[PDB]
């Protein structure tokens, strides 16, 4: 049993405005202190300066975890439940808390110890009768808002903390769900010997009955500390009583808001209670934990990258483009050299626009969950990036491989096993090379509407210079095809279906320079392959360096 | 002065579950009655059955506006402020309330009477110090959440009602903004002689002090009616007192929730208070108001259809496609008959995909505001549809007319005034004909993600059968080009730049059937024009019949 006594002595916090000034108190092992105050009084700045997420020059004052300063050994026993709940919406409640248990608990334990620690906090917080329910956010409909907060508390109870610092847990709940939530926070402060500190926004009449001690901030100058049942007995002494039946938490916020008065209760506290508050004061251990962090992060996000890959409005978009492409070029003749190349350029526009546009929403949408979880240990951005690289290498190759299996034998392309699997290999390498353009642009620009416009303009300049629409490019724009991804896929597709124009010039008898300039071209088959590999790796190295630059 | 005495006698409401059963009471002229209860108790069903938005077979009971039944003459003096605020986010507070004043007040008045009635409710509700601030929703940042509710109350105060029925106005506010809001609802019930009925979710200690009468529902059986200051004096008689200092609104909801008990207070009310509650119980007048409803609705939504037309991420998407199209075909030669026709088919793909995709979000996003305002009189869906037709005829023609003015003289298209204005006329007629495909699809499918997929699949089958990519269409798919919008714009552009292939076959000397099949084609210039007009009108008649079918 390691309990924490906590004492902050005269904490100040300016920002460039004074938010906190002279806040002093103590929090004991085994008490449930609630921090009351109006909005903009400095409640949430006091919780961040106590949990340890704020230190520097803007802060001023001694914050003492068990008579000593805050070192990083204490932060493993200190939890902070922030105001917003960032959970993946397709995992169940048991799946959410088991993946967090493997990632957060140390690797000295077995996989059965770290699995029984995740089904103990399910029974502690009362999540047993929803443990197979999907979490959901607003569209993947799941657990309630009062059980979404209990999952976010269970993230911080898996490491068994001694000081649990919550930041407005009862905001947005009922009067019943917000009473039962405080009934459990009072449970694991009187039975577990913990030290719970919270900040309630507007307590009801019997939520306020459950507080051991109350700290009341006016606009950053600490009107009252002490017990909750002795709150209005102190204000009767200075001469402030309610004139009608009030909730005692309503009467306190009306003193801190100027409706009853602020300066008269600063000088009353500073001479009567603020005096005596001072009186009680390797290559198999560096590598194996990366490949286990990767293996859990890849198995966790399989369900996330399954509804953003096999969306039923994206399967329909590829089923429709297979039937249309399969009907317009149905039983096509390879001696029509102009329509066979417009088929192979439709495959290059469709499978460069569709992967690069969908990949640009991947990193903006997970910036908040990655920031909260990387700062909490739990991974190191290179096992997070390499689980998004590998997790979308596997899922994004099922729809282009089913487009081509359908529309290769109906369209009468080049018959055989080796012409089929060379066309399939070039199409899958082009989907992965163009997907990384969307990853590198969505990570450099962490907005998703500002980056869907730059990947639209880039894919339009890639298609216009890709080899088919314009044949007489002006002399100052012939360089732009060499940076184009579409130019190297389309030159490879024509080289598989036609070769070096030898059989087609015999059958056409044109050996009329139409088929010498469109089927042979400029780049070889190995220069075209080795630039689609340089754009595979190179557009994912640029997406990693973009994500280092954010700080998150 | 026309005041309303309101008495509901034994209102029941089943749904196929009993929501209301035996609710009886009276509301007097000049009292501010608040309706209390837990969530799911039938508060919001009682307000809709009293304002008049619920009547039929599911309802049972006599609802009497001033000793008589509810006729539609009384509903002009009855206002209902619903729970969610549906305001256009680019109008200022004065602009919002003046357009509502012209549309709601009768046409007997002048434009200065209906303008001074809109600056009287600004001063009444205390909106004078934000009357030039933009409203905004979350992105167009504007007035606060406590002033967004005061605009929604001012919509219903413009018709000068006698019974104002609000539905949870203080939800999502502060403790200060939700006290000042009740201080004005108590202002226009004690000074104006109105009859305000509201339903507060969780009142604070001094919000409850401002209620004249209180109606308390348990789960639909009316625990208490009477004064608010005599609420707990009645429950002391049956033997229910708080054991600790409570907010008196908290003690009442704990009686109605089973935490203190429900059936013991139904039989206490039914024999002590529910007895004695029975004891007090043309062609220039049909046309001119349409063309004035159209003229206000078109001037109101000019600012709405200015940020969805001149979005700065859409100006950049057309500026980039002008420079790319202007550089790849820079000083192009018209004897390159294959590259001149790929320029004229990129203009047909770009200006059919871009208007039809943006038009599909127009009607889904305004379904909630149109439903609330059409049911409230104020317009009739044919002056609303013809203000969206005409309001986007004007704004959507500025970006295609600036694309073409830039890239006609750099690209060296056909020189002259008559070749320029025939190419501009065909391009503007094609933008309006393809925009109506997005309007007809977004109105038949009132989702915006399910309809952006069907307008993607349709525009892909329009571009493949459009005439350039495939020449030898199989015999069962040649009909599909005649329903294509892209086929008729592209056949008109080639007919303006080349004519009936006479000068180009002389200069090429091929009179080699390449230029006989791609520049002359199938349809004439008048059949192509008169089908783009049939798709202009016909895709907007189908969008009107889709909007009748919704009921909204
Ligand atoms: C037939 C020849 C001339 C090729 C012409 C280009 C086509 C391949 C274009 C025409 C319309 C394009 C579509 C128009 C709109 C979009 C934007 C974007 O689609 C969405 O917004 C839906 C994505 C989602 O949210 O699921 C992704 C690409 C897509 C489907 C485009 C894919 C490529 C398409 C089919
Ligand atoms: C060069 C030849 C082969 C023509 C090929 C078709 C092009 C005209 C395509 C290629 C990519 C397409 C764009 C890809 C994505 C979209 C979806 C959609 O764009 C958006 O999602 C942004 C709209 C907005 O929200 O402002 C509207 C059409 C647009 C810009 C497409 C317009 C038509 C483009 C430029």
């Amino acid at each position: 049993c390691f309990p924490i006594t906590l004492k902050f002595v005269d904490v100040c916090y300016r920002v460039k405005r004074t938010i906190l000034s002279g806040v002093t108190g103590m929090i004991s092992p085994g008490e449930f202190m609630a921090v009351l105050g109006p909005s903009g009084s400095g409640k949430s700045t006091l919780l961040n300066a106590v949990a340890g997420r704020l230190h520097g020059s803007n802060l001023t004052g001694k914050i003492l975890i068990n008579d000593g300063k805050i070192t990083k050994q204490t932060l493993k026993r200190t939890g902070f439940v922030a105001q917003d709940d960032l959970l993946y919406p397709h995992l169940t409640v048991r799946e959410t808390l088991v993946f967090v248990a493997l990632l957060r608990l140390p690797r000295s334990l077995t996989r059965d110890v770290k699995l029984r620690a995740a089904e103990s906090v399910i029974s502690e917080l009362g999540l047993t009768k929803c443990e197979n329910t999907v979490v959901g956010n607003t569209f993947i409909r799941g657990i309630s808002g009062g059980e979404r907060k209990r999952v976010s508390i269970a993230h911080e109870l898996l490491i068994n903390p001694s000081l649990l610092v919550l930041d407005e847990p009862t905001s947005g709940l009922d009067a019943t769900a917000a009473l039962r939530l405080v009934q459990t926070l009072a449970g694991l402060a009187h039975g577990k010997g913990k030290t719970v500190v919270t900040s309630i926004h507007q307590p009801s009449s019997r939520v306020f009955q459950m507080f051991d001690t109350v700290l009341l901030l006016s606009e950053g100058k600490c009107l009252f500390v002490g017990k909750g049942r002795d709150a209005m007995a102190y204000f009767e002494s200075v001469g402030f009583s309610p004139a009608f039946p009030m909730n005692p938490a309503d009467f306190l916020l009306d003193l801190a808001n100027g409706v009853c008065v602020r300066q008269t209760l600063v000088t009353a506290y500073d001479t009567l209670l603020a005096p005596q508050v001072k009186t009680c004061i390797g290559i198999t251990t560096c590598i194996a934990t990366w490949f286990s962090q990767l293996c859990i992060l890849l198995h966790r996000l399989l369900k996330e990258r399954r509804h953003e890959s096999f969306d039923l409005l994206r399967i329909f978009q590829v089923v429709a483009a297979s039937i249309l492409c399969g009907l317009m070029w149905w039983h096509s003749d390879y001696r029509d050299v102009h329509d066979r190349l417009g088929l192979l350029f439709f495959i290059s526009i469709f499978w460069g626009v569709l992967p690069s546009f969908n990949a640009v929403f991947t990193f903006p949408q997970e910036r908040a969950i990655f920031t909260r979880e990387r700062a909490s240990g739990m991974y190191t951005l290179s096992s997070y990036f390499m689980a998004h690289v590998l997790g979308s290498l596997s899922m994004e190759l099922v729809l282009p491989a089913s487009f081509l299996t359908f529309t290769y034998w109906m369209v009468y392309l080049r018959p055989g096993i080796v012409p089929f699997l060379l066309t399939l290999s070039v199409l899958l390498l082009y989907v992965l090379a163009s997907q990384g353009l969307g990853l590198a642009l969505g990570a450099a620009i962490m907005d998703a509407k500002k980056a869907s416009t730059i990947v639209t303009v880039t894919m339009l300049a890639f298609v216009l210079t890709g080899g088919y629409y314009v044949n007489k490019v002006p002399s100052g724009m012939v360089w732009m095809k060499y940076v184009s991804t579409t130019f190297y896929c389309y030159r490879l597709l024509v080289a598989i279906q036609y070769g070096s124009g030898e059989e087609i010039l015999r059958m056409l008898g044109c050996d009329c320079r139409f088929v010498e300039e469109e089927v042979i071209g400029d780049v070889g088959m190995w220069t075209s392959v080795g630039v689609l590999f340089l754009m595979f790796f190179g557009y994912r190295v640029l997406a990693y360096l973009a994500l280092r630059r954010i700080k998150h």
